[PDB]
């Protein structure tokens, strides 16, 4: 049933996409672990537990930032099922309208979401971390 | 056993960073999945199997890059198990010093490791996500 897990898993990113780009917490909530433990590492801080995620990265860091969102992955995810768990990661981009000058921004980056079987509710997101691109020049990125 | 295995997983870490700091991946691959699903992502790249692990983060990135390096954490890590799997968190530094021009480098940041049981092994890493610290002017980190 490892595919049947991948297939889950993947169909869960896409659906975590338009949570996204819709900045709505009530339904990434289906998608994560509402628990103190799930958190989200990202490049302007730490998310601890369900509701620092739901208030400031999907209300504050997606919803108040910008007025339009579009999340989309480079190719399929990698994921890699050890029994109840499984690591998820890909490759995104990111284009939204800023709310404070109007102004389209556009990043990258790379992404890792941890997914665990949650009992009687199915698989979730335990963590995430995402970053920017890669960065090879001499002396950066360590 | 939970407790247990936070030990293990704790300790493990500790040893992860002596294998950084001596740039050894025959000591990497003692705490390490010894597989081509092992992953690492990193600002310079993303490590897809042990193999890569081994030899461009190890050897290359670590290894060949510096002379002496020193990598502690901030605090102790965060560890949420979830049966056979664990999600580690911590916040790091690290004090380099570059063989191309024998300057000190330091950096820090925020990593991840997701930690499997592997059958008749034991608890090993499936997974590593490290980036920088955060940054929260405006208009960056996304």
């Amino acid at each position: 049933a490892t595919s049947t897990v991948k297939q889950e898993i993947t169909e869960g990113i896409n659906r975590y996409l338009y949570s996204i780009d819709k900045a709505d917490p009530t339904l990434g909530k289906q998608l994560f672990y509402v628990s103190p433990e799930t958190s989200f590492i990202h490049p302007r801080g730490h998310e601890r537990g369900w509701s620092q995620i739901a208030e400031n990265f999907y209300g504050t860091t997606m919803g108040k930032t910008f007025s339009k969102r579009t999340l989309k992955l480079d190719a399929p995810p990698a994921i890699h099922v050890y029994g109840n768990a499984a690591v998820a990661e890909f490759d995104w981009h990111f284009t939204a309208v800023r709310r404070d000058n109007g102004q389209t921004q556009h990043t990258t980056g790379r992404e890792s979401q941890v997914w665990a079987k949650i009992p009687n509710t199915g698989w979730r997101i335990v963590h995430v971390h995402y970053s920017g691109p890669a960065k090879t020049g001499v002396g950066e990125g360590y």
